[PDB]
């Protein structure tokens, strides 16, 4: 069967097949996923008026990342149910073509929204000292798109051309690095003249930040991550690549948004935790 | 056929076919399910301000869980009226698998929301005395995911290995014991210093707590509550099952939260009830 | 063909089948119908501030019976067009299976919503002089219950066991009896104490609530009131009884709603019609 | 091929097809439509506090007008796709009664709440002088509701009937001339005691009202308004039979509610244009 | 194969077909797309109350336009994944005509709510010096109009005859060019006597308005900008088209409404940036 440049999702798919768990694991993790993002949304509309003024607009950019990620999870987890099909003969879920190939790229262009209104929204929290904001936004939003297109390219080539795979996810690599260094610059100068309590909250969204946005690349590579025909490159590994993306979502979205909301509250007057 | 390691509705649907009551009963229950969800979202959003400013929290996690519940259970009466289909010959529903085989492991990977922020949103409505919030929360959304997870893999098992799922369903029952076991302690210190009108509504929602969480064991058991070949390894078992979910559903989540909000009015300066 | 215990719609929809009139209208007057429930939400959300804050639970109760009328009858609406398909020989809609067969249970047990809130909802606008609150909204819970669910039996039967039909939908009108008795006396006592104007608009409410649920158990006989092989079991019988609902449902849930908010607001302090 | 009493879409798309602009057309039509419904909705709700609580209710009836018809334009959207389905070997779409015959009906009944809603909002507005609000009220509900059902009959046999499709179209028209009449009438006594600027405002309301309402008769006739065999007996006909309607939706239900919003803020003490 | 007056994608997708990439990455920019007016509309909306009353409409009209936009998107995204369906035996997606060609058309009707809005909406910001509001407005929605009608009537023949193609293209162009004359004036007026903050807002905005506006006529143009079997012909045509409608949809209606509102902040008496 020819698939072209496709995720391994569809080979396995078209070869294997997914047994009961794997393909309805992968259905509820998304859904999951999708659930979260809704409940997250309502979670900070609801929250809006428990900060200042001032600090209202990351509640506000946490609302317009859960949309995104809630439209775009819901749509993905349709199309999970769609592309692979129950065949009685063998009792397996295997490619559907119908319903199209599944592709992860689908999340790439949503990052789109959520990398840089992540990145943008914890201006409107912490101060910076040193940096200046358009500076910090600019940096942040063009190696934030950088990142996503050349990641984007790289993931169509993760079966067809392992080669062109590994040099445009380095590639994206050098542009995620120079994020992480910013963000380090911002969670500093952010930690600069407020409470212990708020720079605990800094260290730990430093830290979330880190782990769930490394989960991304880790995703990306899931299915050689045990090297050629390893254990990840079967079911198993399709399972385990949607699991990591869901807690990636999860932490990068939805508890980085309630972290902030919290130092948001602590560096309010009116409001105390 | 080859169904595998799926759930015992799929076994009853491929072999005997579901009667126009089994079958429109199983739809009807779950689409009362999720309309009793999304009711319960609009109620909690209205209903907000009925209670002082620290109390707020806990409507809005009752909310949070309303949109968790909404997408499931919506999601899962599609899944129930897609898995079954009309046999014009025999006129009965049975098993169709283009629609992908019925899990009820759907709803658990949910209560990976549903169980964690039911259980957090009572600490936003009473006071602890001799025990620690951080301390009840990691107890609580611990034993919750490993409660959640362990029957996860247990439901799977149901049919194709009874071992495997009681062993599993037994470790779950222990983390499920320890969470009944906070919960309690929770309820006990919440009635201290408190109205005896506060007091009288706690000693209900231990109640509803108590009775709606056990349910949701019972209905992993039910094919088997009348033992091997009994009358609940039927079509009638499947109805019981969704039955003793949507029961479970309301109380845990619904009723659970409009008793809250009634202590929380209690507890407000400005509020009677 | 063998249909079991289904509705009289799939056996005139399968022998006959239905004219482009009686499918046609069948469809608007539920599109109709889902349409006066969601308008009907915006209204009751929107006057909530129209009434004093005692009042206001009232507007939140229609607007979650709104909601659970909403959901079922834009579910049926999808369930009356999946159900019965054109035949280009003949020129008629027959009976489709693979859509499932038509069920007007799917309306009852939503109902276990609409009944016990309706008749909640009144409790938060008038005041009760000899009855107690606790036990009139008892009363009508149970009884409630019990009238949905006996006539939910009954109405599978409406075709397979005339006598099952009859003798429960008997029951079930036992219990109905019990809550118009226990509503009259809820007018009365609210009529106690209240201006000539609020005392004319409990008058309407009475009338509205006797006529509009009386309707319901007039569309559970609609098939059989011109007796056997009667004008009415047809395809103008399936008509009557869709018809026959939607103005039920108007009448019970948005101008009941309406006239309970319009008593409201003569009974606030500050408001004036 | 056998259509019984079915609109001439059908026959059009049954004999000749519809073309790539046709059936585009007449998609992305509908599609504006609904698009305006959900904007306008919008709109209503978020200039509600633009105008004296005393006539808010105008804007809450344009709302409630704006769910009505967003839904039924919605539906009758994906209707107009799945009732016309593409030829390969001619390259035209043809009737497809798998998805069910197109019938215009559909929105006649959405009329009963469109049609009482839109002639009650103005008494919101306007203080009459002569007339008695609850006369007025009755009228054109009665003559609103009489036009609605006669109309909705007729529409049926515009190809199977001429003759009842004239007589129906004609005692519908006599119910319309009723309505053209008292509207008139409020028309008149709602510039008696207002500022030149309300006057204005209240001479284009009218202007509006004759013109949209009667685009709707026009829609009626469309098929026939070029007489037998007519330019307009074709695909051309189809098209501007919903362009029509779209016009007319636009007209006599956003812009209507716009107007009178408008004619709002000049009779409200603190608000100015 | 006879597709008529269509677009050339179904000419592509009917003899070449879409590789992969072609197809996930024009279904992923469109999902990109209505993902951002939906997260645009949650922020519209949010930040309403950031600026004066005065300026409150030009964030409901920025709202109006996220729902056509968003509703026009959605809807465009799911007639692409209809549209195309993939062959196992050359692994491509080719045109499936049961989900009707796709047309670009869809989105220029929705353009007579975007076009008028987006002109009107600068004028509740800015003040004129020299011209009139009712007259730019007037100006605005003609020439709007008829660019709009005479560019969907072009599009159309964009492979069936080049020359109405381009005629009608012609044609819109002047209207276009009238617009931009008038949108100049209006934004140098509003640059007299407000700060230079306000001034250097309204540079950008006309930056962004002639660039954003000029990709629309641009992705008409689209297919023929490497002349007759130019690169741009084929499936790397049908991704740019896309691509530019989704950048000129982000900017032309996002990023417009949020300098917008930038502008109105600074114009803002107790708001400040
Ligand atoms: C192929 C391997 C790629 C190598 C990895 C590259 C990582 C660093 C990239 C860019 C550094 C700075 C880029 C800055 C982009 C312009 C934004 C900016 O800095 O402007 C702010 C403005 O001055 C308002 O203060
Ligand atoms: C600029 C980056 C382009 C890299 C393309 C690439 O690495 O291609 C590998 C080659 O095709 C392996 O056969
Ligand atoms: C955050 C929670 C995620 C939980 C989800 C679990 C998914 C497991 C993912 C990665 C583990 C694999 C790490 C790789 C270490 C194995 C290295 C190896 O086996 O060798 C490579 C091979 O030999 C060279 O050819
Ligand atoms: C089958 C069971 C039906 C569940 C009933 C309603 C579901 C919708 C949720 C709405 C709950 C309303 C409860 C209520 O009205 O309580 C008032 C309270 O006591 C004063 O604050
Ligand atoms: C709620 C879940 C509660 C689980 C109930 C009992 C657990 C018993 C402990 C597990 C012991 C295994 C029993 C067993 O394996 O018996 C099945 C046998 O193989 C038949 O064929
Ligand atoms: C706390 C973390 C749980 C750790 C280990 C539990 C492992 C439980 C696995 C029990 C499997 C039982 C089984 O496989 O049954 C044997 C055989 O198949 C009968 O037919
Ligand atoms: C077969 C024929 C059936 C006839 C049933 C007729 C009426 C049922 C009346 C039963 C009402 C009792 C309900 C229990 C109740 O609501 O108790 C009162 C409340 O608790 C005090 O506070
Ligand atoms: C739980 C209530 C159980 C309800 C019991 C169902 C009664 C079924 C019935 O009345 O049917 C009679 C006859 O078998 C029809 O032909
Ligand atoms: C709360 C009250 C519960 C009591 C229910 C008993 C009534 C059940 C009535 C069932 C009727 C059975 C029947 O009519 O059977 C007919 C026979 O099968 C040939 O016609
Ligand atoms: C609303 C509902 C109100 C219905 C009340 C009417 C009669 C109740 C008395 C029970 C009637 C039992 C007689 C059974 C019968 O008539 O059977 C006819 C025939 O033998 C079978 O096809
Ligand atoms: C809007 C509808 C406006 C209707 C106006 C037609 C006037 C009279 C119809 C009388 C019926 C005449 C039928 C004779 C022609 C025929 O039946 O052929
Ligand atoms: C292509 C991807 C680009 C899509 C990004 C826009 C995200 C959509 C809405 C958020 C509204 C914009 C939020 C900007 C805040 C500006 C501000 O706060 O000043
Ligand atoms: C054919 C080519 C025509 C292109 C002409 C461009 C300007 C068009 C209209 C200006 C109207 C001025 C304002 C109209 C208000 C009514
Ligand atoms: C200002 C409003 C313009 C109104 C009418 C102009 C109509 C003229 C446009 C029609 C052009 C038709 C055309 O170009 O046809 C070419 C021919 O078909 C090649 O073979
Ligand atoms: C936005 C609408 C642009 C309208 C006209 C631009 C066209 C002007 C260029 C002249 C077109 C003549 C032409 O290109 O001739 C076709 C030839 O076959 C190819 O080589
Ligand atoms: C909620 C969305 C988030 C936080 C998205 C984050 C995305 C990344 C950190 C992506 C990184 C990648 C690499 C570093 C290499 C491979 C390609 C990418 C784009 C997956
Ligand atoms: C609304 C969701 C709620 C309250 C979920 C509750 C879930 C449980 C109490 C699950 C318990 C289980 C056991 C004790 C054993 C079998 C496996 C479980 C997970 C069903
Ligand atoms: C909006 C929902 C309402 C008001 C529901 C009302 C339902 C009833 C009054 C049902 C009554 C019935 C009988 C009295 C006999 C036959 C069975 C029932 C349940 C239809
Ligand atoms: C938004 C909905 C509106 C304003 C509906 C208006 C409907 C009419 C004015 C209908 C009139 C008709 C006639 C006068 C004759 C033919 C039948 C009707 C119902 C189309
Ligand atoms: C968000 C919607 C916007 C900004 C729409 C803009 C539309 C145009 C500027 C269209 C212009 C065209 C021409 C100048 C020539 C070809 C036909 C058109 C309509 C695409
Ligand atoms: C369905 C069987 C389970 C019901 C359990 C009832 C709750 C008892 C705990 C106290
Ligand atoms: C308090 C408000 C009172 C409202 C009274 C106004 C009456 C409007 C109700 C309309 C009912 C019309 C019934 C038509 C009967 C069907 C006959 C159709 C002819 C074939
Ligand atoms: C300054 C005004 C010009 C703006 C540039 C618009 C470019 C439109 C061309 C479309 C891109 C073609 C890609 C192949
Ligand atoms: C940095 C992590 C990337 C390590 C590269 C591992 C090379 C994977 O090797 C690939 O494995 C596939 C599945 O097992 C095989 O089908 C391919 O033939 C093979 O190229
Ligand atoms: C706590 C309740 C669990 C007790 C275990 C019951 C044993 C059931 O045993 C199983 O029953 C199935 C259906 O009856 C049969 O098809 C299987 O052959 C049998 O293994
Ligand atoms: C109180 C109202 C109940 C009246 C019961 C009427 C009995 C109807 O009798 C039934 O009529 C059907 C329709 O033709 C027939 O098909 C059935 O064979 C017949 O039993
Ligand atoms: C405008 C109100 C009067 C219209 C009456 C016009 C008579 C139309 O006449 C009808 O035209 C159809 C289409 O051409 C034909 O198919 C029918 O045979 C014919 O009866
Ligand atoms: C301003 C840009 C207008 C340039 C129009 C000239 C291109 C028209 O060239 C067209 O190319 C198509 C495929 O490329 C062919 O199928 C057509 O037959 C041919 O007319
Ligand atoms: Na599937
Ligand atoms: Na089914
Ligand atoms: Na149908
Ligand atoms: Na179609
Ligand atoms: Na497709």
């Amino acid at each position: 069967q020819e698939l072209g440049n496709a995720n391994f999702e569809n080979f396995i798919g078209a070869t294997e097949g997914f047994s009961e768990i794997a393909y309805q694991f992968t259905s509820a993790i998304l859904t999951l996923g999708y659930a979260v993002m809704l409940a997250g949304l309502l979670y900070f509309i609801l929250t809006i008026k428990n900060v200042d003024k001032k600090f209202q607009m990351s509640n506000i950019l946490s609302a317009v990342v859960m949309v995104s990620a809630f439209l775009l999870l819901y749509a993905q987890a349709q199309n999970w149910t769609s592309s692979f099909t129950f065949n009685e003969e063998v009792g397996r879920y295997f490619l559907d073509p119908s319903g199209d190939l599944f592709n992860n790229g689908y999340r790439y262009l949503n990052w789109l929204i959520d990398v840089p209104m992540l990145l943008f929204q914890i201006l409107f929290v912490v101060s910076l000292t040193t940096s200046k904001f358009s500076s910090v936004r600019n940096q942040f939003w063009f190696s934030g798109a950088m990142m996503i297109i050349t990641g984007y390219i790289g993931q169509f080539y993760e079966v067809s051309n392992l080669t062109a795979f590994l040099v445009w996810g380095a590639i994206s690599s050098a542009f995620f690095f120079h994020i992480l260094w910013v963000m380090k610059k911002v969670i500093n100068e952010g930690k600069e003249g407020i409470s212990p309590a708020g720079q605990k909250i800094l260290s730990n969204i430093w830290i979330l930040f880190l782990i769930s946005w490394t989960l991304y690349p880790g995703a990306y590579l899931m299915p050689y991550l045990t090297g050629v025909d390893g254990f990840l490159y079967s079911e198993d590994g399709v399972m385990a690549r949607q699991l990591v993306y869901t807690i990636a979502d999860v932490s990068s979205k939805v508890i980085y948004g309630v972290l902030l909301g919290n130092l948001a509250i602590t560096l309010s007057k009116n409001k105390e935790l």
